[PDB]
């Protein structure tokens, strides 16, 4: 087998296809399934499979309590098939409450943060050994990218922030060979806060789109050089931004550059990929609650400052449905490489108050250049029937 | 790996032998098992996997009495091994309120098809991931066969029909190279309504029998050229016919041509298979209602018109129990192509009103050359130890 | 991959070593798990399976009351690693109430058989599909080994009965190669009622240690010719004989030639093999009950008429506990053929009667050629702690 | 495949990174999950693999009192992938009340003592099949590691002990090719008392940390010598003991020579290993009980006797956790020889009355040459939550 390096050029999408659901919270009332939340998607070249952090236990289980506690000892990365719901035999493939995942084209790299707020631990896991790790940077919650990590001739990077949630922090983009940090550069250009990227390769490099939770409703980009480790980074153009929460359409704005402050502090993890000059981005339905799910191109909204005309809309979890975050994956196909992206459903806490617990299910989608229809695919539990 | 031509001969067969039953509903009153309806079977080179359409719930579970809804966005293709009831760690293929699969010799295709009914969207997954994808061209349940569909060097075929249920609608028959639509041909030829084709390899082309909802209870025929990808049809030539509602044996009639105007409205997803001149064919033995199944030959069944001389009849399901829908697979044995067939076996709703849920388990038999004797292998279920 | 042939000279033991258990009526009241008996173990070139005859039901659920009825259309042959109990998502690898399978170094072969009591099927499935089937001949049970088939340079054979239990029956001997039966023996010989036969490789042959349900308490031999498809039968020799029910050994027979008619009807399934003159075997500790198990060796035991010297002899199963079925499997060592022999440990009805169902769990013993000590691993359940 | 040398050097750590948990009793309060106990991690050169003695049973059933008895005859070897919990698909290798696993480069070797106290037998399983077996020695609870054993070019090695768990016993050094027991070695040197050794190549040889039951809270070293089978012994020279009960670290004592005699009766099975003149080393927070778990580097703990100078703490399990056995395994790296360990971490009794039963979970973290933070990684379940 040989290294991925992903150098085909993007699929040309009418807009996205159902892929993949997979009743987490349905089933769980009636079996014995995992408490999660963070899920992503990541395939290896012949299959996809999900991810999620566990809470270190089932949900119809007194332990299912414990998600009102954040980053506990007992958050392990579970790894499925994709399709294949989180049952007892799901394995847990490292301690985690904050991770990341990537396939080389030869073995699976996992990024796993667990331990202390101030004094975490990120263990680096490659073909199924422990190859490296590194300490907390800033005492602040070392924490990363909650989906896939981009490899590209043997070259798997990742982002990675610690510090505040809600000012300036410490971001730095490590670079990692075969488990083993190779280099780490520090965050440059002019995003001003960096949390969770969504990222995806762009031959030769790796762009991400991110979550700034301090001042900007808009999405910050952070471009990767995987030649000489430099970065570059600033915001989505579109001035129908990403980030919940956020203002409304007729008042949000992006100059590219600087975060909007609008709404700005606080967010939700998400995605968008640029094609040429226009944009595919998802985001909630809801302009401040994690209600809903939709997606649509902005004409424009790669390229254009606060370009606002949107075309191909669809919904993939109407407004009368929980969403939560949301982020990418990339597929490589016979003659160029296809975009997908995942929505978490989260269910209970803290919108859902009559069950103790929080956990999620998930919807996926992937890019097509076909046709399609509508529809809207929510989580579908009936909170009445769900243990407490 | 190559792909798969089906270029042997049929095997001559004496009748069929029991091959495979799943228990689920039996199991389901004692363990975590997936509500389904619609199964299938379908075999890569090596083995034999069964598939059912879930309903995004186990059944001993509150959300069983969710299938009192059709087409619901939470409905997922199943698919396990051929034998292993679908338990909580089966894999979820797709979002599919109705689907087709097929191994091509080289990797698995999946047609699945959800959302709204009047825009619904079909996905055409194939060696794992999304290919392409259709949406609705009538605007009212684009919709496809329920069983698998059937490959001839890397060009698999099936057959999808979006329209009334009960008047004329719009067949299309597609063409489809590694997940990829290279063909749409119209229906052709003198069947009148088209649903769920049990569709084989019949070398050099592909042959289906199907289900007329409109006007028939004779089974309409479709033939497909894979060189050209022309398109005929007509009807099953049997006077025995194989539809549900039909009339009785005495009173029942095809000519080949047209639909029977007999009991013609409603139907039931079936099979049938030529032989020279002869006919292999499965159909419930209530008249009425889908109870029961049985076998056998029926002679100048395929060539000649209202033929009713029939021969080595099985009892596959007694009359004392419910069947439902049943289709055909084929299996390549080492010097003739098999043919096997699987019957759905429905408990619950309509039939059954102790339960709010409906669901099934199948039965499997594959041809035989060899001898064989007699049974009853029904579903099994004891109604009343069922939760509701 | 390569035919077996078995060439190998027999290992030459000291007695036997603890190999597996399953613990599955222990496990039954904390988890679901099917209702079986019948079981036996079989290995391919690399790893050893466990089957048994599940009653289409799992323990703790009220269609476990079923195993009333005998040879029920639900009964199906399961088959797992060794070591893994049979749970859900185990799979049912055919329909049968009475089977055998083997591996023929390339590819398994099962011998299946269900329906009608007057009107049975044998199917043969090879390679993952149905290769041939047979009906009954005598119109009485159709039925088979309960334990490994044996395959010597492609040529599987296979040891099947039909007819009465309690009389003169029809025992045949089939050759199949890749699922195909090539050839039909008869039964010849002096052995007059064959069920059962605990068959194993003894190169260029096969041969049988079986139960005769008639006239017997000595356990007839059938050996098997596999270059001509010729048949001998007999008895074995040692006067310590291995059926249930049987006399006190102070007082039990053999000739090596007639059934000993000491409590000659009724019967268990049980093994034995030969080693020059001496013989190794297995059976129940009490004489008229299913209770305990005990191997040994005999002096001259398959060579001398009414030998009764023992020696190195094993408790597998005290007296105290319920034993069952046994049977015997080969297993190729770097040098030499090995023989290992597995123990249905049987619970439930119609000893047990506090609840309604019948079920067992296993243990298995390989031969050795190094030393051992004592001991007793019976099922272990507490017949108080079982659902009902 | 080739066998293994384990001839690259030993990587050099800076202290030890989180590679795994597997929530075991937090999961058995909702769902089925094996009890269990002496768990341990072995590796074949792809992947990691955990394993524990079952106490044939899950939690939530009860059977799970059955713990209060010694080594019954239901114990069972359990193996899964590392993270993957002992759930009800889990296959049980082999019967054992005390075990030892390791894999030479082509196939697993299992080594699993069951049956009576003064009676025992060993059997050794390799690639799949039985190929050896020996009796008790001593007649007195024929033991060995609880953890992985050994194998260079093909040889393996193992420890095991017979006789009084209070006073001198008969330990003996097991070397075997494929499973077949090539030699046995005495124990020679200065250890007094060897139970239960935690063993890691260190080419060309194998060295163990084990456990003095008699008179050591120091703990006894084995030094193997795979080239002529030789066997050494002595004591780890640190004055900071690794034993469970020990003195205190400003009252405790080591001369490298002898047992010290503090506290020396009872103990517990723990691991160390040599890096030049220095160790690194695992404990028990607590001198008394089996609560909280910490490593730390000891500064001439290898070669300076009663040397208390240590460096690089880390918290594993605080000491307001319960802990229990622990062990080490390694893992083959590019180019060094990692060390890692795990910690059982037992709940229920005898420290936790409210329930009968006794299980564990398992912790476990792996060397690195990079930096990491703090953090507590304890068992999490809630002793209320649980079945009794
Ligand atoms: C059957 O399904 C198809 C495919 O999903 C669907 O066609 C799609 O309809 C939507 C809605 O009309 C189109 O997206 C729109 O494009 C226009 C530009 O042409 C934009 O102005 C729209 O955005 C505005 O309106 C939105 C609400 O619709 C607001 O949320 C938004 O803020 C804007 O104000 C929107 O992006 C889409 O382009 C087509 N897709 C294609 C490929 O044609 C069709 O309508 C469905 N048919 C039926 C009868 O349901
Ligand atoms: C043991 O099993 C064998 C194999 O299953 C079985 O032999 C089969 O019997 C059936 C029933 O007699 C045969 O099928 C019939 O064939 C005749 C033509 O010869 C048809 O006329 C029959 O159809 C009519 O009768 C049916 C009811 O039997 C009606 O349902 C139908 O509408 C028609 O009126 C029917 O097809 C079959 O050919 C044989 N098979 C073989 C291979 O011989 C045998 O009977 C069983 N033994 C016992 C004791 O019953
Ligand atoms: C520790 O374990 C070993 C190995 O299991 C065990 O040694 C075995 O003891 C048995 C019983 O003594 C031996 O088997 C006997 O062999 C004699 C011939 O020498 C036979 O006469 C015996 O049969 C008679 O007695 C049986 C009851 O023991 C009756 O059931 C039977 O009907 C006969 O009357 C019996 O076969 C066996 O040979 C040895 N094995 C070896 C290899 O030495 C040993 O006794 C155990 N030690 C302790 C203290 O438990
Ligand atoms: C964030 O995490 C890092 C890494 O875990 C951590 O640094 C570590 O701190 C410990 C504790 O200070 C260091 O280990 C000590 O080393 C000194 C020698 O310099 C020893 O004297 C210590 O042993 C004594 O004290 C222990 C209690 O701390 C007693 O239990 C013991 O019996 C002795 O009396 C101890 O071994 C360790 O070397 C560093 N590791 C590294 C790599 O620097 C750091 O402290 C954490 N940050 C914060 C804010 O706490
Ligand atoms: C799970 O945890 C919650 C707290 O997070 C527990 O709920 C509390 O219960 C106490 C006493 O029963 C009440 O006084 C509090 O008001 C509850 N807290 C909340 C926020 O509801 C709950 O009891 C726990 N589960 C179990 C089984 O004990
Ligand atoms: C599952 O759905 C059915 C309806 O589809 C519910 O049954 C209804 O229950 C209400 C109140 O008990 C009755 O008034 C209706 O007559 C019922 N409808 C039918 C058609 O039976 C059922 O309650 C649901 N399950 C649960 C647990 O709520
Ligand atoms: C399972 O089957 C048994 C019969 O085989 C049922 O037990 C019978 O129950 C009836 C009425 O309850 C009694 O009159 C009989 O005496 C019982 N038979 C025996 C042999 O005990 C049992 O009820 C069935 N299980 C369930 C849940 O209905
Ligand atoms: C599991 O075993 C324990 C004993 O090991 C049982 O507990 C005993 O129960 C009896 C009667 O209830 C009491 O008299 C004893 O004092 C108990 N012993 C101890 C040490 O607690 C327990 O009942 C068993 N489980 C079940 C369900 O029977
Ligand atoms: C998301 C969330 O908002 O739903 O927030 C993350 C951070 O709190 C947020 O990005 C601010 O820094 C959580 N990550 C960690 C490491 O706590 C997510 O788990 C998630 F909670
Ligand atoms: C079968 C059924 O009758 O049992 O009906 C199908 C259609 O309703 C019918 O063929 C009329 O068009 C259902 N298909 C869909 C897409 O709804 C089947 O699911 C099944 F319900
Ligand atoms: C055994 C049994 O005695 O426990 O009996 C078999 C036969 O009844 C017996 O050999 C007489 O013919 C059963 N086999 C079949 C096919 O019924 C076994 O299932 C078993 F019941
Ligand atoms: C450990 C334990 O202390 O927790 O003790 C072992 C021995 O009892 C001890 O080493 C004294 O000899 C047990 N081993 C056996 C074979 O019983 C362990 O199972 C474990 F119990
Ligand atoms: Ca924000
Ligand atoms: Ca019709
Ligand atoms: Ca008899
Ligand atoms: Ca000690």
């Amino acid at each position: 087998v040989e290294y991925r390096n992903w150098s085909k050029p993007q699929c040309q999408i009418t807009g996205f296809a159902p892929f993949s659901k997979d009743n987490s919270i349905r089933l769980s009332a009636g079996g014995d399934i995992w408490v999660t939340r963070e899920p992503y998607v990541s395939c290896d070249p012949g299959k996809c499979y999900q991810f999620a952090l566990g809470q270190g236990t089932t949900l119809d289980n007194k332990h299912s309590n414990d998600t009102v506690h954040d980053r506990i000892p007992h958050r392990t990365l579970l790894m499925n098939e994709l399709g294949v719901p989180f049952h007892l035999g799901t394995r847990q493939v490292c301690i985690a409450w904050s991770s990341s995942s990537c396939h080389d084209g030869k073995a699976w790299l996992h990024v796993c943060i667990t331990g202390d707020d101030k004094n975490a631990t990120a263990s680096f896991i490659y073909d199924g050994r422990l190859v490296d790790s590194i300490g907390s940077w800033s005492q602040n919650i070392l924490r990363t990218q909650e989906s896939e990590c981009v490899c590209i001739n043997g070259t798997c990077t990742v982002v990675m922030t610690d510090g505040s949630a809600s000012g300036r922090a410490d971001t730095r983009i490590l670079f990692i060979e075969e488990g083993k940090i190779v280099h780490i550069s520090p965050l440059s250009g002019s995003a001003q806060h960096i949390e969770e990227c969504s990222c995806y390769p762009r031959y030769p490099g790796v762009r991400c789109i991110c979550r700034d939770n301090w001042k900007g409703s808009n999405r910050p980009v952070v471009d990767i050089n995987m030649e000489d480790y430099s970065i570059d980074s600033s915001y989505v153009c579109s001035g129908l931004v990403g980030d919940t929460p956020r203002n409304d359409d007729s008042s949000s704005n992006s100059n590219c550059r600087n975060p909007n402050n609008e709404r700005g502090t606080q967010g939700v993890k998400g995605w968008a990929f640029d094609n040429g000059n226009d944009l595919w981005m998802g985001r909630t339905i809801s302009k401040e609650s994690r209600s809903g799910y939709e997606t649509f191109k902005v004409i424009g909204g790669w390229s254009t400052p606060n370009s606002k005309s949107q075309v191909n809309r669809q919904v993939i979890v109407d407004n009368n449905n929980w969403s939560g975050y949301s982020g990418i994956f990339s597929v490589e196909g016979k003659s160029c490489i296809n975009r997908c992206f995942y929505v978490e459903l989260i269910r209970g806490r803290p919108q859902e108050t009559r069950v103790w617990w929080t956990s999620n299910s998930i919807v996926v989608f992937c890019g097509t250049s076909g046709t399609y229809g509508t529809g809207s695919w929510p989580d579908g539990a009936n909170i009445n029937f769900m243990p407490i």
